[PDB]
């Protein structure tokens, strides 16, 4: 049976138990979205750092709208190893994504990066991990 971990639903600030180790951007919160404002030329990203513990495999589910391509990554801090999950095409409307994480190590950071590096904004809501697969994801949101 999959275990679901809600990271944030509607965001009014950083999720409880997380820090932001991102770069090249600032975060703001409005309309229930975590909003990433990347700086042109920086290929900026939010990097949500889980302060206690790690996730293992499974899948990540989130709602996103985004002016440019967004690269999703995860990282293992002990090994300082990053793992690219997917790149997501621009959408002016929120879309729900459920993506398998095939990384062989635990992960404690989740990154959303401005892949083109032009400063395109990113809006995120309803970020949830499951220990199970994307195909098997029963959405608690
Ligand atoms: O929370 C409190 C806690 O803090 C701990 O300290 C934190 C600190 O708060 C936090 O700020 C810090 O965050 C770091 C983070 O750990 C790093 O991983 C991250 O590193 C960035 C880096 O800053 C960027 O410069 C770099 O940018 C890359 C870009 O990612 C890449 O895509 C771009 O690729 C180009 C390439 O250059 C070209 O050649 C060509 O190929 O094109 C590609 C594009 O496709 O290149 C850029 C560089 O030019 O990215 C990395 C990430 O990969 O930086 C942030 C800071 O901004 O983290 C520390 C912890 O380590 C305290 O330790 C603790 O005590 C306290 O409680």
């Amino acid at each position: 049976r999959a275990t679901y971990t809600v990271i944030f639903k509607n965001a009014s600030g950083l999720p409880n138990g997380y820090d932001n180790w991102g770069w090249g951007c600032t975060l703001s919160y409005y309309g229930g979205a975590m909003i990433i404002n990347p700086q042109e030329g920086k290929y900026g990203a939010v990097s949500l750092k889980r302060n206690s513990g790690s996730f293992r495999g499974g899948s990540l589910r989130f709602d996103m709208k985004n002016e440019g391509k967004v690269k999703i990554l995860v990282r293992n801090s002990e090994a300082d190893e990053k793992f690219e999950v997917e790149t997501i095409s621009p959408s002016d409307e929120y879309v729900t994504y459920i993506l398998d994480v095939d990384f062989d190590l635990p992960f404690d950071r989740i990154d959303f990066q401005d892949a083109p590096g032009n400063g395109d904004r990113i809006w995120i809501k309803n970020l949830v991990h499951s220990t199970g697969s994307a195909d098997d994801f029963v959405d608690p949101i």
